[PDB]
């Protein structure tokens, strides 16, 4: 059922000149081989009509004969750089649709999936997914009609001039070879996917400590970083050496066999020869074909390793991408109100298993009103959050916006609704214009420029701040405080009912704090507005605290009546 | 370029790589004897095919034989051998790669994502392939069936044959040297949109949440798309150029050969050509292709994996300016920091630290604040050397930074950087990047002192997996990794860049009190926009543009200065 849906994905990949040129290499690879297997007849013919005659031939005749012979040369070797110029074709054609399709159906994946690997890691595994269906394009295109076309008319041929041994012996050979390799191509495909899944790791490991390259350079680490790597390394070699170990044996194996089966083919015909039991024509007919039986051979050892091997490699490559389990229960085009009330009931969560993290969350809040939520560093602030802005799903307890449920809300919807601001910062590694353009596609040039204002960002060292301002790689062309200002200028483009700002203003200045948070209240009036905060001045701003402790909601109320009731909220306020 | 390749060979490597050299040139000295042993066959059959001539046919036909099963033979052992050189070569390259990454700038370092350098040592990995192959293959073996080819001919007396036969090769390599510069700058062009490509595609897949949750695929997308769009047509471009460089290859040996085939064809027809010479000369053309082919991959892939090879070292190598300094253990137990005039430019478009004078002594404790973008991670990352392209000078107990080497300079001092940087491994590990030789006591104690040592009422084991940029943990919990490294290390100077912004008021001040007892002669530079750090220091310094505005006690700021004034009245 699996192998069905493989190439159904391969066969999508393609457009239409994407088909064409994947029949055209099917085509001309199929007529080369009939071609060809006609040449060992031409050469037979050539060698009779010399041999017992004394110059006493049809000149005109060899003539037409040597000139057969070349065309099927000539016409072979054509198809073949034809074969390969159609490839890269079908290589670049095939590439782009394959690489968007990876990127799109990674933005559909859950955020739970998409944080157990890095970049390294998806970026190497698109290669190899790519080097995958190149091999099984190329095998199916090249390596089924062709060599089953070489291989039936050698031994219809050989079985029509009589010869009962040879064409016995190579139907033997055919037979033997196809039973042994199938018979260990699977024992292949295993130690081939197992190093490739190597090869994932340390490619993982290599961005992991690229990643990371300052603070390994800071705490003068190059021994620990080298030798971590050093060992994945080693991994891999040992994973490689494996495969190239079975691969070296069943081509010793193989061409061990085909020494033994067409050397005794060769032999008895040499010795036939000798006997004047069989002709010279014959003869060479017979070595002629031995010799062309060498690349439908190599072609079908080929397929029955590469299909197999990247049938597996890509299998795999499919299950880690599209296990889409979600399927919620969602109302499709139920649009929300500029007003909306949140209500969480019993809210429990873990992000593994063994530790909770939210006991029961029992909360009730409501439009236009400014809420704090403070607490110890692991009492699940942000989780409590993320689940709110629908980052998971398997939560017991129920969350409410309105009478309607998360459960049965769109994530585009949610998102809509909801306008989270992340405790770290997520900068592209493009132009400002494009990082604010995140928010809002359809964004002018003027309602950019406007928000950044809005976020204290129209203006940098008193020189004028420019859209399209190239930023590096994680934002690290800009100061902490102005990342954390990218981020909140793209709210002031979106429309959200409610707010979260979960430490998201934590680098700025209290002036820079104050007027954004004011602008914040000022832009959006019915917003609810979550705040999470360990400083005192943003939590007596609220209409209501909230204090999180080890997951239960421990304290509720004003600020004030908080101050002196509450254990923690005392622990803040011990500021003289 | 090659002595680097051939450094990457232990004696393994340099084995199969000669034996893959040896087996290459032995199989087309076999295979060149080929049409002579064919042309007896033909003159034996329209000859003397008496018993003994019967059996000179056979033994003839053997030598044919053992001809094909050698060559066939040989190239199976070359890539069993090319494999074996391949695994070899891997780790060696690998390895280099990550000790010049470690050994480059901060600067250059962060021109570039992991995307861009994981794809980068892939191309380089390939491109060694490719001249590892083309040298051990097609150097010596097409050589040696183009030579014995023409003096064999020659030696038959075909002027013609051996004429047109020479021709083809000096018309083929002047033709295509004339054309292979022009298709290696289209494919390195290629190669480096390739590498723009994986880049945006790191950097889309890193930020994934940030467009998911603004629900911008659309914007994600088009980006994405534009870049395969840059990598299609800058790929299309060189696929023409080799399709018309192959289409004129092959359309001009079909001119030249065909035609030695018809001079050929009507020297039998006419009785001044024996049949025997005619199939050694059709078996001749026939042979000559591989190798002909041979010369067009070593003309054409030698030079443009040179050239994409060539980019590769340049772009990680070039490092023309290096200070000869070398003082050694700059500092011992006590430190003090001098900054004079210190002035720098990130691009040289705009200054950031205008020329800020300071002086710093051991045992005090230092704050440091002003707005966002005024450059206090500026000032501390030059005093941490990040860069060294700055005006003025900075010493630490009269010894220049400049002559400070950057393994002294690390040890003497110790940044916690504003962002936090955790390794995708075991906790042990993430704490072992601040001491190799720490025990696995020294670690857990320091995992106390960092207030780590027990989350959710559960005691924290070293052998914890930390996921991609620590993730596992609360932002808070990462700063604490980071606090926990400190106390593995052993600095003069300890900077604290808001690397507690995160934590609480409770832990904050439990941690930052735990410092100061473990490091009491210590230097202490904090970073802080919060007033509880500001208040406990010996000295407090207000940056403002780049130009240090104000210095003195906190008490005495909040009264003279409106900033430190404000920032008070928070209360
Ligand atoms: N690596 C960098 N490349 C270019 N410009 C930078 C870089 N890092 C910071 N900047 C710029 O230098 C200014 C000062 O740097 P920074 O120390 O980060 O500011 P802050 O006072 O907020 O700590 C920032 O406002 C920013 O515009
Ligand atoms: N993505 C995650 N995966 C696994 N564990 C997590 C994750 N995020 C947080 N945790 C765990 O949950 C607890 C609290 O998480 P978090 O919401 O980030 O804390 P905080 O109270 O600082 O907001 C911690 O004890 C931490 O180990
Ligand atoms: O780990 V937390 O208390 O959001 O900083
Ligand atoms: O970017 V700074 O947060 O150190 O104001
Ligand atoms: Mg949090
Ligand atoms: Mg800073």
């Amino acid at each position: 059922k699996q192998k069905n849906s493989l190439f159904n994905y391969i066969y999508s990949l393609m457009d239409v000149r994407g088909k064409f040129l994947f029949f055209s290499m099917l085509f001309i690879t199929s007529l080369s081989s009939i071609i060809i297997s006609i040449s060992p007849l031409i050469l037979a013919k050539i060698t009779d009509l010399l041999s017992g005659s004394l110059s006493n031939f049809s000149y005109e005749y060899l003539v037409l004969l040597a000139c057969l012979y070349m065309f099927c040369v000539i016409s072979n070797k054509a198809s073949v750089f034809l074969f390969m110029i159609l490839q890269s074709s079908l290589r670049i054609n095939m590439q782009k649709k394959m690489s968007l399709k990876y990127l799109r159906e990674l933005y559909n994946e859950n955020i739970t999936n998409l944080s157990k690997n890095n970049a390294g890691y998806t970026t190497q595994s698109l290669n190899q997914a790519s080097n995958d269906i190149y091999i099984l394009v190329r095998n199916v295109s090249q390596n089924i009609l062709s060599p089953v076309i070489q291989l039936i008319s050698t031994i219809v041929v050989v079985l029509s001039t009589k010869d009962w041994f040879s064409a016995g012996v190579f139907f033997l050979y055919i037979l033997v070879f196809v039973i042994f390799n199938t018979r260990l191509t699977g024992s292949l495909a295993s130690l081939r996917k197992h190093s490739m899944d190597i090869t994932l790791n340390s490619y993982s490991l290599l961005s992991d400590t690229v990643d990371n390259m300052i603070a390994a350079k800071k705490n003068n680490a190059l021994r620990l970083i080298s030798e971590r790597y050093e060992d994945a390394l080693t991994q891999e070699n040992n994973a490689q050496k494996k495969y190239w170990l079975l691969s070296s044996k069943v081509l010793l194996l193989n061409s061990l066999l085909a020494v033994i089966l067409f050397g005794s083919v060769f032999i008895y015909n040499i010795l036939g020869v000798l006997n004047g039991v069989v002709s010279i024509g014959h003869f060479i007919m017979i070595t002629s074909y031995i010799i062309l039986l060498s690349t439908p051979v190599e072609n079908i050892g080929a397929l029955l390793s590469e299909i197999r091997q990247s049938m597996s490699s890509l299998a795999g490559f499919i299950q880690r991408h599209a296990e889409n389990k979600a399927t919620s229960p969602s109302i499709p085009f139920l649009n929300m109100e500029r007003k909306l009330n949140l209500s969480i009931r019993e809210l429990s969560f873990s992000y593994s298993d063994d530790k909770k993290i939210l006991n029961s969350v029992s909360l009730d809040l409501f439009t236009g009103k400014m809420y704090s939520l403070t607490g110890p560093s692991g009492s699940g602030k942000s989780t409590l959050v993320k689940i709110i802005s629908g980052y998971y799903k398997n939560y017991f307890g129920d969350i409410y916006l309105n009478d309607i449920s998360l459960r049965n809300i769109s994530d585009e919807d949610l998102n809509d609704a909801i306008y989270y601001l992340t405790q770290d910062d997520y900068i592209f590694m493009d132009t400002l214009r494009f990082n604010l353009r995140l928010a809002n596609y359809d964004a002018s040039e003027n309602e950019i420029f406007k928000v950044l204002k809005l976020a204290n960002l129209s203006v940098v060292n008193n020189e004028p701040v420019s859209l399209d301002t190239h930023l590096i790689n994680r934002g690290n062309n800009y100061s902490g405080g102005q990342k954390q200002r990218i981020s909140l200028a793209r709210l002031f483009l979106r429309k959200p009912a409610i707010i979260i700002i979960d430490e998201a203003t934590s680098a700025l200045d209290y002036i820079n704090e104050s007027e954004i948070l004011s602008s914040i209240r000022t832009h959006f009036p019915d917003a609810l507005i979550i705040n999470i905060s360990h400083r005192i001045n943003l939590l007596e701003c609220s209409d209501c605290v909230y204090v999180l402790n080890e997951g239960n909601i421990v304290a509720s109320g004003h600020f004030r009546d908080l101050m002196v009731s509450n254990e923690y909220i005392s622990g803040l306020a011990s500021v003289t």
